[PDB]
């Protein structure tokens, strides 16, 4: 019965570093547990969730982390070969309680080549696997 | 109780563009909601589904889209560095109703380097997350 | 009611080939269905499971397979462009019965550039989609 899911896309490239990436294009976010203006997902239903993210790389390297309450729980890295775009993904099962927050963020200003556009979709998704 | 899931693999490289990619190798498709001869997934049970795809890149760039009823809902892109294969993935939560169709397709003839073989598996998967 | 999920990370790079990759860093493994010392996941609850893996490539090419009871069911490949790291992912729906085993393994010694570290996470995840 309990349901929570979302898939958001970034319409513009090179988000600011050291802060939640504000994916603004909504593909699905019916329960509104993800906030487009903050780029943060807030848990309302306790349980284990599955998160997945896909980023495109261009201009420079990309180092991105999946954060939980301000702490990085997973890092994904990919290097840019001059003149060629690349794509990198990551995913993880995370146990969440009410008010817990999850988001994506670029920790370092040097590896910030996160690319996205109307035709190249870097995205972020998540959904409740089992209520607990 | 309601169940719907599938994982299919492409046995040959470079599928035709502008049409559903016919993944022919079945890993799982018990409910038969995915059609190997059309490469189209048809919803029989309303609800939110999670789709995931993984493609290998070789020969030229790859631009692939996840389509819903003839309209692209997500694009994944990756460029081919001469002499080196690459791998790109994408995924999304999609709300579906009975008779809705979902598939993967290469929109452009110029970015059609979708590679696959008996030992390098480009795949397509999907499963019901929550009945509605 | 039935629940089974896990997400593990490899703390060191270049695991031994021809044997299960022993992901040692636990992100989630409450049901303990995955064994860190063997790198093998053993099914205790029959049903269809979804597995996902993400590897980073460095030094040489990477050819990795998702195995079920000693047989490869899916292969992912990615080539290393000298001086540039790459990232490759794969996923699949697998029907499992009690005592069935699933794991990741590098079949060939020539394509063993599987990289991982404290800041670059190659991971392996899986969870029960539907009990059967
Ligand atoms: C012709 C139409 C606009 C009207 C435009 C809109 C989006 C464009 C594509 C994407 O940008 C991805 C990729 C970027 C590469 O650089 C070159 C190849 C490719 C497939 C582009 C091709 C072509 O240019 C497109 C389809
Ligand atoms: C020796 C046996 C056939 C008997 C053949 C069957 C499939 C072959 C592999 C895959 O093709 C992927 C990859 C392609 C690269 O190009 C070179 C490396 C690698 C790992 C290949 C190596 C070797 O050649 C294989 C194992
Ligand atoms: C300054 C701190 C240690 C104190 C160290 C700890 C982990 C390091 C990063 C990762 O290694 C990934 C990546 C490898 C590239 O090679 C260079 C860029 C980047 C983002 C590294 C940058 C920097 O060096 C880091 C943050
Ligand atoms: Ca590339
Ligand atoms: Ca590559
Ligand atoms: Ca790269
Ligand atoms: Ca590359
Ligand atoms: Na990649």
């Amino acid at each position: 019965m309990p349901v929570s899911a979302f898939t958001v896309i970034l319409s513009k490239a090179y988000p600011a570093i050291g802060t939640p990436i504000p994916f603004d294009k909504i593909l699905y976010n019916r329960q509104q547990h993800y906030d487009p203006r903050t780029g943060i997902f807030t848990c309302q239903i306790p349980g284990i969730y599955y998160f997945s993210y896909h980023v495109h790389v261009k201009g420079t390297h990309v180092w991105v982390g999946l954060y939980k309450n301000g702490t990085p729980v997973m890092y994904t890295y990919d290097e840019y070969t001059k003149g060629y775009l690349d794509q990198a993904s990551g995913s993880a099962i995370i146990d969440l309680t009410e008010n817990d927050q999850v988001w994506l963020q670029l920790p370092n200003a040097e590896s910030n080549g996160l690319y996205s556009s109307e035709y190249v979709h870097s995205s972020f998704s998540g959904f409740l696997v089992a209520p607990m």
